[PDB]
């Protein structure tokens, strides 16, 4: 299997691309997509990335015979692939950027996972999501465990992961999972659109703002105050501080680095 | 008060009975239950239990007239009267199998705080649950403030709290607190319909699964990547990780141990 | 800009007063908001307090103005700026009494934050949500990132903060971030309303019950059941317990101190 980089505008978009397997993950896709990151993380002609399955499908998961395969070896080997999705989940989600989650069909498995791990998610309307680990006599992987235990109660967490309950596209846009809602074969398109209102955003202030979120699980209300303090005073005496609020008050356009 | 044991097929049901108190809770009913769970804990015949009330009343709390007299008392009595409780809830909260409440007309006070322990709730239509305790002047106890202030931003959390508000079934079916909303005397079946889907699937991967859920709430996301990880290498090597794929590559039904 | 206080019953009202900078925060607000709350604190008269903005608005951030002029400063000035703000947020927040937030027109920036660290918000049904930081280049403050990031999933939290998305005040009450949807020019009427009924409740309960919804997000469910086990054995042996327990056997109302 493979991703297939490829720009519009200032957008990287990233396409899994494994059509036997329907776009399953597995430890190349995740060191090609480590290496995408890498190479657009000070690259500023790319402010935002779109995550994306080739054709009608986004992730169904893992590979189940390379599963099957793996069981014949030592555990280190399962253990290992592992790591290489664990390292990919963790680098979008330390990101300096906004990265998004554009979902045809079925995102199932670590598919979901990974949509899961995104900053947002676009969702055709007609997509599938599902933990579909319970199914095979599996636990979760790509953190899809802490992702939905964390967001969701207890009752629907437990629904999700021990049942292997599809849910759709609608259901997690209403509980806050999933931003837009789009035409089955609109959600890249509507992804574009999105990545477009963030690209006009400034750097700094959106990579304080998901490191923010991102330390706000583990701070609390106290220690998240005096990190707001320091990412506010230093966002705006950074230049794009003083172009955000100078262009407001201008009633014109503010144009950021 | 009393605990009721029994069984259909997989799945233990525990009722709880005190017609005169609309089942109110206290330290016997405490310790049947504990042991209720204990007995079925190692025991194959069982994979899931359903709590349920007896008649058309899941439950309305303590027994007023009970607490009124332990006021009577030095302070550990109640102390000692609420760790029996404290114990059912974390026995159910640590329990490897799924556990769901079939709650029928009112679940409040601890009762309300009993559901949200478990893992699933089915709920009739006409349910009513509400965290009574405010209303006569104390604070909560069975986690019912964990499980609320966690669950849900905090104006929600401090209505039901604070207000001792009643909230609908199909409004905590909307945001994830209730699995199913059923017809007015179909909770119970409902939940045994619930329970039935679980039972097919493999014991352990539903023991990592409640674990993962559990240890979410005190994990960073590379902590619970961790743990996910090691879950995952181990269920897949277990026998019931070869069954669930070849089944699932065989187009059969898996038959776990 | 100024605070101006009055009283209901028994609920004091904060009015944000700044009628050029359409009720803008600033630190002779942060100074005279502390200065009301430290007053009413041990006040038997106040039960609780709504946070309202003069007007046909709640509060529109910060003035843009001053912070450009912080910009010419040393950053310890607009740090120093934030420690007021962020001390009025950590009182209301460890407030023994429940404050509500009763929101027309705009609750933007820091306007939007405060209503998120209040107890209860009542909104109108035309008011406007927004985390306005992001749209002129800073990262958000008065606890916004804490508030929105932990009561939400990412993706959703991610277009409010990042985005600097308007959001409804009917999509917060489904959300549960907030209480009650009033109509244009009724928010504060219907705080007043809930505060009332908060009014009737018992003090040192409401105390406990916020205390607890605070030490919640930082304890695991173990200490949390401690914690509810001291507070209502407490709470039961007040005086106020014996009246809740007593008013509710006797079908009378109870009359607490």
């Amino acid at each position: 299997g493979a991703i297939k980089s490829t720009s519009e505008g200032q957008t990287l978009i990233l396409t899994l691309s494994n059509p036997e397997f329907r776009n399953a993950l597995g430890p190349e896709i995740y060191a090609a997509g480590i290496e995408a990151l890498n190479a657009a993380e000070n690259n500023p002609e790319i402010r935002s990335v779109v995550i994306t399955g080739e054709g009608a499908v986004f992730c169904a998961g893992g590979n189940l015979q390379r599963l099957q395969a793996n069981r014949r070896e030592a555990p280190e080997v399962q253990a290992q692939s592992i790591e290489g999705l664990h390292n990919w989940i963790d680098s979008i989600r330390t990101y300096p950027k906004p990265v998004i989650a554009a979902v045809e069909g079925a995102a199932a498995g670590a598919g979901f996972s990974l949509a899961l791990a995104c900053d947002f998610v676009v969702a055709a309307s007609n997509a599938v999501f599902v933990m579909s680990y319970s199914t095979v006599g599996l636990s979760p992987d790509g953190g899809g465990s802490w992702s939905l235990a964390r967001s969701l109660p207890r009752a629907l967490a437990s629904e999700l992961l021990m049942g292997g309950e599809r849910i759709s596209a609608q259901r997690l846009h209403d509980l806050g999972l999933v931003n837009k809602v789009a035409s089955a074969g609109d959600a890249l398109s509507e992804a574009l659109r999105m990545a477009g209102q963030l690209n006009a955003r400034a750097p700094n202030a959106l990579a304080s703002i998901k490191e923010l979120i991102n330390e706000a699980s583990s701070n609390t209300l106290s220690q998240q105050l005096a990190c707001e303090r320091d990412h506010f005073v230093r966002n705006l005496h950074h230049s794009n501080g003083g172009e955000g609020i100078a262009a407001f008050l201008g009633k014109r356009t503010p144009q950021y680095r």
